[PDB]
Parts: C-alpha cells; sequence; structure tokens
C-alpha cells in the first residue's frame, strides 16, 4: 500500500487505523488524501488480518472538510471513499475529538459506530460556500436521524454539538473529554474479541437495508455538485 | 395567478408566502382552496424571482384540515418537488392533512403553543396527503403508527424531540424568530439549496408517491363506509362495526 | 393444539401468551411454528380485531432457545406484517435476540418500565434475524440500529421510549391496568380504517423487510454451522466470555 502525506494508516492487532495528519489545516482534505483514504478502506476489505477498522483526526479537531482552499474528481475520489466505507467486510469506527464539519461528517456517518467527544460538535457547512452535500449526506444523515432533522442540518446549518448529535441517534456514544482516548480504546477492544463474521454479515447487512439510497444520492450529488462547483455562488462561497 | 377565496397569496422580497385565511373555519380545506394551495406551489416552481416559500395560517391556529383527496395529493407532491425551500409556520393547532402539508415541507416552525393530531381513524378514516410515509420519514415507524391508530395531541415541544419538526419558539417570540429564519434563507445560495432540498428529498420520500395512490384508493372505500357516516355523526353531535 | 403456547380469542381479542416461564420464554421450533400459525389464523377470522403478543411471568421473550428455525421465524415475522388488524407487544420484562425482532414488527409496542431491549445475537456469534436488520432501523434510523447490533447493550424501556423504539413505557405497578385501556380503545376504534392504516404504514416503512429477511435466512444458515456459534452459546450457557476464531 503506497504512502501519503498527511495520512497515517497503520495496522497493529487487527485494528486498522487510518489517521488524518494536517493538524494545522484542522484536518482539511485534499485529493490526494481523500484518495488514500479510498485506497486504504478498499485495501482493509482484502486483508484478512484486518478485524476492525478505525478513521480519526490527530490534533483539536476530527475534520474541517474538503480543503477549501479538475473538479469533478473531488466530488468522485469522495464517493469512491464513502462506497468503501459501506462496502467494508468489517466495523468502522469513526473517532471524533474535535469538531467535524462538511465531508467530515459525511465520512463519520458513513461508519457503523461514531464515538464523540464532548468537545466535539458537527456541521453540515456545504451551504454556507455556494455548494450542496457531498459524500452521501443527502442519505446518510436521514438515514439516521430523519428527514426534518436533516433537512435542518443542510439548510440551516449550525454548530450541533455531540450531546445533542447523541440524542437526535446521530451519534452512537458521548464520552467526556478526559475519558475520550480510554473509552474508544474499551470499545475497540471490545469489537476486537467479537466474532468476526458475524459482525460481518450484520454490518453489511443493515447497511443493504437502510442505505438503499446511497448510490442514488452519489449519483445526484455528483450531478449536482458539479454544476455548483463550476458557479459563482461558489466563487463568492470561498471568497467569504 | 387567479385570485381564491379564502387564501392570501404575495411575492414580496424574494419571499413566497400563503396563507390560510378561514380563521373561522379554523382554516378548515375546501377543493377550491387546496386547489388554489397546489396552483400557487406550482406557480412558485418556475417565478424566477421567488427565493423561499412559506405556507402559514391566520389567527388562532395552522389548518384544522378537511377529489379533495387528488387535489391534496397534487398539493403535497408540488411542495416536494418545488426547487426552494418550503417554511412551515405553526403558530397554532394542526390537525388532519394540515399535518401533512406541514411535514411535506422542508422546514417546520412551530410556537410553543402548537399541536399536530393526526386523528382521521376517530371518525372512521385513514391518514391523507402522504402521511402513511411522510410522518415515519421524520420519526420512523414505531412513533408513526402510534400517530396513526392512537392519535394524541402532540404538543410541539414534543413533536420537537421526536424530530417532526425544525423548531419550537415561545408565542411572544415566534414572529420574529420565523423571520430571522426566513432572512437567514433569503441570504443563502438558492441554487445550492434547490438541489440540496430536492436531493434530500429523493432520498426520503421514494415511498411518498406510491402512498399518495394508496391513501386515494383506501379513504375512497372508507368515505363512503358506515363507518364514516357514523363517525362523522358522532363528531357532530361514535359506534363503529365495520 | 401447542405446548409451551396460549392462544385465545375473546370479545374481539386475540391473546397469544408464550409459557415457558422456567427459561424467559426461550422459543423452541414448534413454538415459533405455533405463533406463526396463529397470526396466519388470525387474518382470516372475521371475529379478530386486536391482537396481543406477550410472554407469562418474568420476561417477554429471551428469544431463540439455546436450517427451519429461520424459515419460520420468517412466517412468524411476514405474517404479523401482513396482520390486517393492529398487533400488539406487550413488553413487561426481558426482550432478546428475536423476542426483539417479534415485538418490533408489531404495531404498537407497550413496555413496562421493568422491561429491557436487547439484540443478544452477536454475543453468541449470530447476525440479528427476524428482520431486525430492518425493523430496528425503520424505527430509530441507522446509528441506533448498528449499535444495538454490534455492541448489544440492555436498552431500558424508559431510553427505548426516547429512541423511537417503543409506543409507551408505564410504571410496572400500574402496567396491566394500562395495556388493557390501549387494548380497549383499540377494540372501540374503527376496524378498517385501522386495517388500511396498519398496511400503507407498513408498505411505506417495510419495503426492505423481504430482502432483509432473505439476506438473514442466508447468513444465519452459515452462522449457526460454524465455531463461533458453539463458542457463544456454551461460553453463555456457562456464564462465561467467549473466545472467537472464525
Amino acid at each position: 500500500l503506497a504512502p501519503v502525506a498527511g495520512l497515517d494508516v497503520t495496522l497493529s492487532d487487527g485494528v486498522f487505523s487510518v489517521t488524518i495528519n494536517r493538524p494545522d489545516s484542522l484536518n482539511s482534505l485534499t485529493v490526494p488524501v481523500i484518495t488514500g483514504i479510498a485506497d486504504a478502506m478498499e485495501y482493509a476489505a482484502t486483508d484478512p488480518e484486518v478485524k476492525v477498522v478505525r478513521i480519526g483526526g490527530a490534533g483539536r479537531g476530527f475534520s474541517s472538510g474538503a480543503g477549501i482552499s479538475p473538479p469533478d474528481e473531488i466530488i468522485l475520489e469522495i464517493n469512491r471513499l464513502v462506497r468503501a466505507i459501506a462496502a467494508l467486510p468489517h466495523p468502522v469506527v469513526a473517532v471524533v475529538q474535535g469538531p467535524a464539519a462538511g465531508v467530515g461528517v459525511s465520512i463519520a456517518l458513513a461508519c457503523d459506530v461514531v464515538l464523540a467527544s464532548e468537545n466535539a460538535f458537527f456541521m453540515l457547512a456545504f451551504t454556507k460556500i455556494g455548494l450542496m452535500p457531498d459524500g452521501g449526506a443527502s442519505a446518510l444523515v436521514a438515514a439516521a436521524v430523519g428527514r426534518i432533522r436533516a433537512m435542518q442540518m443542510a439548510l440551516l446549518p449550525e454548530r450541533l454539538p455531540a450531546a445533542e448529535a447523541l440524542a437526535w441517534g446521530l451519534v452512537t456514544a458521548v464520552y467526556p473529554a478526559d475519558e475520550f482516548e480510554a473509552e474508544v480504546d474499551k470499545v475497540i477492544a471490545r469489537l476486537l474479541s467479537g466474532p468476526a463474521v458475524a459482525f460481518a454479515k450484520t454490518k453489511l447487512a443493515i447497511n443493504a437495508a437502510t442505505l438503499t439510497e446511497l448510490d442514488p444520492a452519489l449519483q445526484r450529488e455528483f450531478d449536482g455538485q458539479s454544476v455548483l462547483l463550476k458557479s459563482p455562488d461558489f466563487v463568492e462561497g470561498a471568497t467569504a
């Protein structure tokens, strides 16, 4: 597997771990990073040494989203990345220690388990800069919290705090910020000692029932974002 | 756009507003005025100076609800397909299809004072307006059955906790908070909002159109059945047997 | 006529009560076959207006006792979803594994404050069956379904109400009387509006129930005849931590 700058990928004791490490950019994502994540997830599905996956961010925040600083390519890699999380025949754990915004939220909600810090908030930032949701957020969000709440995060984006995310059913768990790394470790270890084949078949089955709209949604997002990206309102969006 | 008795429609500042004005019926619905809402929503879909749509009711209540089915269905598909944010403004009770109209919208803003009730079943009918899908899509299947089979006035605050409503305000802050939200929408990117709303609807409302059809087929039968007669009558002044 | 299972019709009220209190209303194949047959019977019979499932004594059902088991689970679950009457689950205590699936296939779920829910399958090396891969998410959404399934915990009634998983919670000492009120109110309601209401919501929300049941069959078939299952059931029998290796 090829190494990628701003991204640490390690496999230890069946825990495939993928950490985005651009702590100066608040873990914003660039095409070659999105691409390495996609590659790693696709890789993880093929390696019989993998039992549990974990994706997270170093520093203060999980990810600020796609780097706001050819255009269709970013959308295609983001889509290829989400498909790969959703297909992966193991438990995927998103470790959300700080803020997650735009695509960061989508990546996390493509995952199977979402572990939040009291610190963390979530924001579907896209309309703030003249874009629409990406990475399947058109389905992934509503698949967890329902329609009205999805519509709300997307048209009236706001820093949704962890405690509220959990009460909406958007995250699996919230730990106090001083206990977070320890509680996350206990979750990974419980999963690591679980029935690997039953976990695989359970994750795939819930996803086949709850994500029948993922692919259609990725097709629309590609169609829609691709116009919005090459459009005037977004040039203004990125300026401010 | 033809003016319609019992309905006010305005295009001020890029804000398309539609208000049911029959505060004596508690904003009850008829063919002519349903038809009007429907026409106006279809109008607002292509008028290139519209940015945000707004449905609401005069006075105390939002709408107390009810051929009539078909025009309701046309109304609902028009909300769902409108390529702008449509906002439900619910200052007081919303009953029957009134609930369905509000839930078809994309943002539901509610007063401390507001209440939602799907009480078709009390009078021998089934839910309408796509409620057999719109409710579940927001709050899931178990809560949806509860409202349909065990109807109860659902105060705004619980509705919010469930997640069928976007926001609840105190009666005395209500209109001001509503206008901040509208104003917030007006400031936003109009094409990105249109694609966002339509994308989210395509993911969540795949069962809405078939639901409109099954409802039409079902009410049709139930509307010309004893249990409706008996149920309509016992509200006027029930013993159901079908 | 089935051992461990009482079926009764009253004044339009078809009760179905598992009676293996000793094992917390465990489910054998004969008995699963029974509830299934009973649910199918109740769709034909014009005297039936409301249907209640429950289990005797402390528990509701601890699920499958511890292949045809799955085919019949599936039959049962389809029979409940297809039933043109309100079907009520009366949960006075623990619900585990397919016990939960059965509850969640119902239309109305009434719980005691004593009750809890747990998708146990995974503690013993199985996947969710009985449509649980569709039915749980259909009520509470994907993140929560996945949590219950991958990190099973005893989810107490009251937290199940907040999630949207059940219709109502009652204090234990008030539970039986309250169930009765809800049953009677439904008895008094219009039967055909109810039937159509039920089926319309089911048809909008359970679009994936059938595909789920199929996947669950193909998946459990493999898992039940695997080494992780024996390790799990044994370890549960022994009140012991399992060591999985598959």
